[PDB]
């Protein structure tokens, strides 16, 4: 069923938070014995966001090899995606890490160090040129390079070295800086100009390692960001694009980390992203 009729059935009938919940119910459910061990509770935002054991991003260390990733795995779209919690004061250091042992060209960014008056997420990256920052757990040097700052998000250049080895590469922020502290955007023009910027960097590309993502929690706004992204990928790769079925792919991605997409309004934003970003996929 063509998702644009599909929305209007379900938008007229007003039953998202139906739809939403179907989802909930058919949810993969796998452990996550890891994230769970007393040694590692400073490393986890929230008691109820946990990576599964089968899918987290393990760091190259003898010591505690442990963060709260998922690697999204994406075989049909050719595609694979890191999302993460945003880092806490004692995981940055560990954050760094992840980026240089992945071999990722981008990091995306979809909250506020601060949103409704409360901290979201660590200020993990410089300010200021002349002002770097090291992280000394794990020999990382991080410097800001250039910064673009534009209406509804900014770029960064950084310079991550490797300190062990004094290897240097560059890595690029994008910032989208303007998603609502309540609801989701009234319109998706601005997020998805934001996604084909992303994409137009080289940084989603299977040249490079997988780009990491991450908002407060690393599941609403970051799940919305990756499934917006494949599905379009996978109506420009196939002979039937109105065959592509998002609450299928959403259901995909849910094997790979729980909790995607967090409410039924972010549910709706997705579909009308997909269905408004189509109107170039299919050619214009």
């Amino acid at each position: 069923m063509e998702m644009e009729k599909e929305f209007e059935q379900i938008d007229k009938s007003g039953s998202w938070a139906a739809i939403y919940q179907d989802i909930r119910h058919e949810a993969s459910d796998f452990p996550s014995r890891v994230a769970k061990l007393p040694k590692n509770k400073n490393r986890n935002r929230y008691r109820d966001v946990s990576p599964f054991d089968h899918s987290r991003i393990k760091l190259h260390q003898e010591d505690n090899d442990y963060i709260n990733a998922s690697l999204i795995k994406m075989e049909e779209a050719q595609r694979s995606y890191i999302l993460t919690q945003g880092p806490l004061p004692n995981t940055v250091g560990h954050f760094w890490e992840m980026v240089w042992e992945q071999k990722s060209r981008g990091v995306v960014m979809l909250n506020r160090v601060m949103e409704k008056g409360s901290l979201k997420c660590a200020q993990y990256w410089p300010q200021k040129e002349e002002k770097e920052m090291i992280f000394e757990d794990t020999n990382l040097k991080l410097t800001l390079i250039s910064e673009d700052i534009k209406s509804y998000y900014t770029v960064r250049q950084l310079e991550l070295e490797n300190l062990t080895t004094q290897e240097t590469r560059e890595i690029l922020h994008f910032h989208y800086t303007t998603w609502p502290d309540f609801g989701v955007p009234e319109s998706p023009a601005s997020f998805l100009n934001f996604l084909f910027k992303v994409r137009e960097s080289g940084s989603l590309s299977p040249e490079h390692g997988p780009v990491v993502v991450h908002c407060s929690a690393g599941i609403g706004r970051s799940g919305t960001f990756c499934l917006a992204d494949t599905c379009l990928l996978l109506m420009d790769k196939r002979k039937d694009p109105s065959s592509v079925d998002i609450k299928k792919v959403l259901l995909e991605m849910r094997k790979f980390r729980m909790g995607l997409i967090q409410t039924a309004d972010q549910l709706r934003f997705s579909y009308l992203a997909v269905i408004e970003g189509a109107k170039f996929i299919m050619g214009d």
